[PDB]
C-alpha cells in the first residue's frame, strides 16, 4: 500500500524549519548583541554561536535535499542524522545564549525579535533532535 520515507520523514522537516529558525534566529541575535562595551572581551555567545550555527544551515538543508532524493540511501541518512547532531551542538547553545541575552538586549526590536526566533529554534531542535535519534537508534 502507502510506504512512506519514515524516520527520514521528519529529518527532511525538522531539519527545513531548524534551518529555517536558525538563520532568523542569527539575525536577530548578531542585530544587537548584549554584550558590554567596558570590558576586556565581552564577546557574545550568541555571535559565537551564529557563526557556527551559520555554516551548519546548509549542511541541514544538503542533508535534507539528499534525503528527498534518496530516501533509502544509507549515505544520505548517516549525512542527515550526522548533521543534524552536529547542527545541535552549537545551535542548543545559541538558543540557551539567547533566551538570557533578551532582557540584556537595550534594542527592543531585537530583544522581542530573539524572543520569538530561539523559540523557534528551540522546538526546530527539538523535532530535529528527537528526529535523527529515531532515525539513528530507530
Amino acid at each position: 500500500g502507502i510506504d512512506p520515507f519514515t524516520l527520514v520523514q521528519r529529518l527532511e522537516h525538522a531539519a527545513k524549519q531548524a534551518a529555517a529558525s536558525a538563520t532568523q534566529t542569527i539575525a536577530a541575535a548578531q542585530h544587537a548583541a548584549s554584550a558590554p562595551k567596558a570590558s576586556a572581551g565581552p564577546q557574545p555567545l550568541l555571535v559565537q554561536s551564529c557563526k557556527a550555527v551559520a555554516e551548519q544551515i546548509p549542511l541541514l538543508v544538503q542533508g535534507v535535499r539528499g534525503s528527498q532524493a534518496q530516501p533509502d540511501s544509507p549515505s544520505a541518512q548517516l549525512a542527515l542524522i550526522a548533521a543534524s547532531q552536529s547542527f545541535l551542538q552549537p545551535g542548543g547553545k545559541m538558543v540557551a545564549a539567547a533566551k538570557a541575552s533578551v532582557p540584556t538586549i537595550q534594542d527592543q526590536a531585537s530583544a522581542m525579535q530573539l524572543s520569538q526566533c530561539a523559540k523557534n529554534l528551540g522546538t526546530a531542535l527539538a523535532e530535529l533532535r528527537t528526529a535523527a535519534q529515531k532515525a539513528q537508534e530507530a
